[PDB]
């Protein structure tokens, strides 16, 4: 496919700043993919969306206005005013983050997409349609804990979630999709969140809660409870830890983890605990 993919059509430079190195964008049997380019020859492809070479409004509210285009692709119209050249840099580490995805087997978790920058006064955002089934804590189980343990993934290699699970006292569950297979994941426009290199008291607590991020949702949907089944207030013993561990998440502490675990202090999905105890 690789090949035959280059051979469709360019649409380069509806997205990504021309020229560019290293990311194409190309269109080939009704499908839009990102492609990966090195000693100047195609390596990797990654598949974004499909194609059909007023509309229907999908949602509105805090999160934007997102609209159908097809009934394949989702359009999410942008509020903000900026640069073409700032919707480009978005779009390549969306692709950077789409290929870690691919290589780690958890694209399906994360509804990503490409900002449309043909029209520098008309951007909008193409991502996949999904169709939402209301989501269930009693029977989707599975499904989240296999969504979580696709977050935790995430947040080992530095990636968190802008809009998800800022600290364990913010939660937007609005942003967990439920499907028939699987729980997803939406209001990523912007990419994942990762660090740049700043110290300053505010980026650092970020990093923190961003490494620990699966951690709050797992939490806030599941959270521990005594032998009266009365609600364990898992955020206390957390922030504690944070307050007396400056700059060191929990997920970096495996043996912490275990501890509050067995403590009764903070749930874990099933995987996790059986996961570390063994190893
Ligand atoms: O003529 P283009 O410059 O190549 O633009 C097309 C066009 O969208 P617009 O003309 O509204 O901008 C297609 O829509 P149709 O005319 O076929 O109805 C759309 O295909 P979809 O049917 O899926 O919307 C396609 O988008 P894509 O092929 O990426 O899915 C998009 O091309 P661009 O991606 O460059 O905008």
């Amino acid at each position: 496919k690789i090949n035959k993919i280059v051979n469709g059509t360019d649409l380069t430079p509806h997205y990504l700043s021309e020229p560019n190195k290293e990311f194409k964008i190309y269109r080939y049997n009704n499908e839009v993919y990102a492609v990966r380019f090195e000693n100047d020859e195609p390596m990797d492809y990654v598949l974004m969306w499909k194609s059909h070479k007023d509309y229907k409004e999908l949602g509105k509210g805090e999160q934007g206005t997102v609209y159908e285009k097809t009934e394949d692709k989702a359009m999410k119209v942008s509020r903000g005013r900026h640069p073409r050249e700032f919707y480009e840099e978005i779009n390549l580490h969306i692709i950077e983050q789409q290929f870690f995805l691919k290589y780690h087997g958890i694209q399906e978790h994360f509804v990503l997409g490409l900002w449309n920058i043909k029209n520098e006064e008309n951007v909008y955002f193409y991502m996949p349609k999904i169709n939402a089934i209301p989501i269930n804590k009693k029977i989707d189980q599975p499904k989240i804990e296999e969504f979580v343990l696709a977050l935790k993934e995430l947040n080992d290699a530095g990636y968190w979630h802008p809009d998800l699970a800022n600290n364990p006292y913010h939660i937007s569950p609005q942003n967990l999709i439920a499907t028939e297979e699987m729980v997803k994941t939406i209001d990523l426009d912007g990419g994942f969140r990762y660090d740049k290199g700043r110290v300053d008291e505010l980026s650092r607590k970020s990093l923190v809660y961003g490494k620990d991020q699966w951690l709050y949702v797992y939490n806030f949907i599941y959270p521990p409870t005594d032998e009266e089944d009365h609600r364990i207030d898992w955020r206390v013993p957390i922030e504690k830890w944070y307050e007396n561990n400056r700059d060191e998440s929990l997920s970096d502490n495996p043996h912490t983890l275990l501890r509050f675990y067995h403590e009764g202090l903070i749930s874990l999905p099933k995987k996790l605990a059986h996961d570390l105890h063994e190893t």
